[PDB]
This record gives structure tokens, C-alpha cells and sequence, in this order.
């Protein structure tokens, strides 16, 4: 009977593969919001490790949790961890492209969407986060996400959202979306709207439940309410989740192979 | 009974990465110790350069010079090496000029203090531990300045975050041998100790909310953050412990934290001079 049920928990063959990372300055929410994506689709330690998760959804979608990079005294290549992890992927991902095994399907590790944490200070983007930025949006797929919204009066997110999409804008930072890439009228109609009102998307992270009007739902109850995650009252974490794994899943993986992945091929023969 | 001049001066620093609520608390700080007034609308400019405000206050009936000096924030460069070095310069500034005006060739009864006597130490509220930087940081300035630690934003946690955040931030602090004020070396007797130990152990480091606007609750206008949830009230102790590091460094070690500035780190930069 023991030995029975070990089996069922081996087990689901899956159609494709969806791989989402999130990288920031520790204390930031990150792991939070990880477990926060996993249980929207159903004490945390710090991170210090690079750990990818996975779960089926018919989609294998696997999240990347990262221990914090750029929260140092000296911060000079701090990306590089990651920039080894992402190449990684593309290297195994090439070599399993060739196919000399003859696969029907090749399962696919390569990190299709990279969400970068930015915290909320009301102030100018740190120096130190464009750089990271800079060099991660050269080969992957970056969306900005303001960490711990929750810190914010509604004001002081709306002053703030504005603040970073100006100084992406000036400061020549590529993040997905990317116009270049719209196809047709309907693709910037729905886009530019992203751009200028839904991003950065400033998220609200729990995978504590709470009932609420008499629903279970993912909150984070501090003391002076319950805030409800997937209320789009209360935080922007549905308009994310809903862009990364409803609307432009399948835009992000198009990207991914076809323009960051053929420069690493292009780069590498 | 009552005059016009002031009985004496006492300087704060806040210091801190930026973004943590720094130059709001120092508004904040002055509107506790004052009326109907509007709200400030726009918003506080990054602090981007070291600035000393003033203002005569009261407290229990006596007059002081408080002046608080506002610092521009640090660690988010790619390299932040010696990032404290132009704070540590304007407190050595103001040990020079001490010594300088101290000799009193003009014969004045009262010397001008323009010396920090209490450094603020902001400090995110992020759950894990410390930042490296945060902790070379204090360890530099403790040396030179009385500080205090203080958790900012600390409406960012839960009760039971914030519990263990202090607790970590202190464990932090003690094993790294940072001497923040009340320094235990300094404790000079039994008594002293005790009432110390009890500050360093569960007071410290407090967890600040900062607002210097004003909000009406339950028919009273106070201090607070407006939030879609409520008014989380500055000087309410259920909501923040705002109020027990102002009454800590405005009335109870007031003197205190003037004599430890004087005697010990005012002297030892004396005699290194
Ligand atoms: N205020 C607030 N705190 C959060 C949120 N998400 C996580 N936290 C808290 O922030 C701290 C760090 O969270 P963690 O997930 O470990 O962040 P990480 O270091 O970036 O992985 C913990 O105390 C969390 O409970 C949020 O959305 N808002
Ligand atoms: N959540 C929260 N936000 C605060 C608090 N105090 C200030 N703020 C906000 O934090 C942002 C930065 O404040 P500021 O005083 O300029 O910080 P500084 O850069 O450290 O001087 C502003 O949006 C403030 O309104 C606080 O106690 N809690
Ligand atoms: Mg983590
Ligand atoms: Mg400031």
C-alpha cells in the first residue's frame, strides 16, 4: 500500500514548457511573490541559491527564485551570476536543438521572462538597477515590477509608476513589451496601454490565504486590514500574472527563440 | 521661569540609503514638537546635499535649539566604497569648529554647539538580515557619533515581521561589536546597567512610521499616513513607536547623548587632533 502510493506521487506529460525568473535586491519579496504566482494557479528563507520550481498546469511552468544581486557595498558585475545561469540554458538549448537523439519534443529550460524587482523609494531609479537592467535586457526578456506596493498611498504609486517608465524611457532601458516588436494596430493598441498604464507593475506578494466575503483568497494581513492580492483594488499582481501567463505567454517564448536566443546562436557559430 | 533665549543646543543626524522616509521624519520630528494647518502637497525633493535645519522647540518648558541635519542618501551606485566618508567629514567639521570656538578668545559665556549628539540610523525593513553596507556603514559612524537604529517605513510589516526584525537587526549589531548609544562600555554602574540592558534589548532599534501631514481621527487631527486602509497614526503607540523615539532622544537621554558626545567622542577626536 506504501509502496502504491509512491507511484502516484511520481506521475503529467506536458504540451510546452514556460519558464519565468525573478531577480532583485534581497528583502524585496521576491521568493513571496514566486510562491504568491504558484498558489494563483492552484517563514520563507532568504534566498542563496539560484532554484528553479516547477509546476503543471496542459503547461510545464517553472519558476526561477535567485538569491538578491546589487544590495552590496561593491556591486561591479553583479549580474554575471545570472547572465551564467540564462546562458546556460541557451548553450543546453543548442545542443539539444541539433537533436542528435531524435526527439519528437526538446524540452525547453531557457528563461523566457525575467521579472526585475525595483523598490518603491519615491525617488529616481538607482544607478545601480539601470546597469543590472542594461545587461540583462541584452538577453532576456525584462519586466519591471515595483516590489511591496503595499508600501505606497495611491498618490505616491501613481508618482512613482510614472517616475520609472520616464527614466526606462531616458535612459534607453529595453523592457518587454518591446514596440519593435508589435505586429499590427490591435498588438500596439493593447500594448501601449501596458506600457504607459499597467507597467511597471506594481505587485502586492502573499501565499498566505484569508477568507474574505466569504472566498479564500491570497492576502497579506497586516494591522490594519487584510490586502486582498488578486484584487485589482487593492494591487496590480492580477494585471501581472494575467500579461505573463494568459495574454503574452506565447509572445514572450516568440521573443525569446527568436530574436535573444538566434543572438546567442549567431554569437556562438 | 520662562525666557526667550534658548537653554541650549542639540543636533540630530538622520542617515540612511534614500528612499527610507529620512526627510519626512525630520518634518516629522519638528510638527511633534509644535495649529490648523494644510497638508504639504508637493512632494519631498531627493536630499542631495547635507543640510542643517533649526528651530527653537519646547520641551517641558524649556527652550532648546534643535536642529536637524538632513543627509543625502547612499548604496545604490555600482561601487559604494567609502560611501561614508563625506557624512564622517562634516561630523569631523563640526568637532574642528568646536575646538576652535571652545578656546573663546571672544569671551562668550555660551559656546556655539554645532557637533551631531545623536545620529539616526534608517535602516529597510527587508526580513532577512542586514545589509552589508548598513552594517560597515554604523561601524564606521558608531566610532565617531552616538547612533540609534531605527527600522523606517515599519508600516511595511506584519506584527510578527517586525518582532523578528528587531530581533535580528539587534543580534546583527552585537555580533559585528557595533556600539550603538546606550554603549555598553560606557555603562558606569549596576543601576545603569540595568535600564541599559532593557533599552538595547527590547527598545531598540525602534520601528518609525513618518508623516508630517495631518489627518482627522475620531475628531481629532494627528500625524499620520493615509492609506486605501486607514490612517496608520505616527505618534499612536498601538500603530508605530515613534513617540518612544521622540520622547527618548527629545526628553530622557537628551543630556545624556550630549554628555557621551562631549566627554568621549568629542574628546578622543581632541586628542587625536
Ligand atoms: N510589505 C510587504 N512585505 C512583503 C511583501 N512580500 C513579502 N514581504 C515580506 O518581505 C520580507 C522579504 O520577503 P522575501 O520573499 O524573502 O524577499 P526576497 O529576499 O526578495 O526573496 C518578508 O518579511 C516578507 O514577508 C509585500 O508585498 N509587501
Ligand atoms: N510606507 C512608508 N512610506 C514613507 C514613510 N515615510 C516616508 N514615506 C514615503 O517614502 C518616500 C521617500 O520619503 P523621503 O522622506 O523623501 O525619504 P528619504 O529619501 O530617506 O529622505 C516618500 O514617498 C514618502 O512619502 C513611512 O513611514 N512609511
Ligand atoms: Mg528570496
Ligand atoms: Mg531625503
Amino acid at each position: 500500500i506504501d509502496t502504491i502510493i509512491e507511484q502516484m506521487r511520481k506521475k503529467m506529460k506536458t504540451g510546452f514548457d514556460f519558464n519565468i525568473m525573478v531577480v532583485g535586491q534581497s528583502g524585496l519579496g521576491k521568493s513571496t511573490l514566486v510562491n504568491t504566482l504558484f498558489k494563483s494557479q492552484v517563514k520563507i528563507p532568504k534566498t542563496v541559491e539560484i532554484k528553479a520550481i516547477g509546476h503543471v498546469i496542459k503547461m510545464k511552468l517553472t519558476v526561477i527564485d535567485t538569491p538578491g544581486f546589487g544590495d552590496q557595498i561593491n556591486n561591479e558585475n553583479c549580474w554575471e551570476p545570472i547572465e551564467k545561469y540564462i546562458n546556460e540554458q541557451y548553450e543546453k538549448f543548442l545542443k539539444e536543438e541539433v537533436n542528435i537523439a531524435r526527439k519528437k519534443r526538446i524540452p525547453d529550460t531557457r528563461v523566457h521572462c525575467c521579472l526585475y524587482f525595483i523598490s518603491p523609494t519615491g525617488h529616481s531609479l538607482r544607478p545601480l538597477d539601470l546597469e543590472f537592467m542594461k545587461h540583462l535586457s541584452k538577453v532576456v526578456n525584462i519586466i519591471p515590477v515595483i516590489a511591496k506596493a503595499d508600501t505606497m498611498t495611491l498618490e505616491e504609486k501613481s508618482e512613482f509608476k510614472q517616475r520609472v517608465r520616464k527614466e526606462l524611457e531616458v535612459n534607453g532601458i529595453e523592457f518587454y513589451p518591446q514596440k519593435e516588436f508589435d505586429e499590427d494596430l490591435e498588438d500596439k493598441t493593447e500594448n501601449d496601454k501596458i506600457r504607459q498604464e499597467s507597467m511597471p507593475f506594481a505587485v502586492v506578494g502573499s501565499d498566505k490565504e484569508y477568507q474574505v466575503n466569504g472566498k479564500r483568497v491570497l492576502g497579506r494581513k497586516t494591522p490594519w486590514g487584510i490586502i486582498e492580492v488578486e484584487n485589482l483594488n487593492h494591487c496590480e499582481f492580477a494585471l501581472l500574472r494575467d500579461f505573463v501567463i494568459r495574454t503574452h505567454l506565447q509572445d514572450l517564448k516568440e521573443v525569446t527563440h527568436n530574436i535573444h536566443y538566434e543572438t546567442y546562436r549567431a554569437k556562438r557559430l
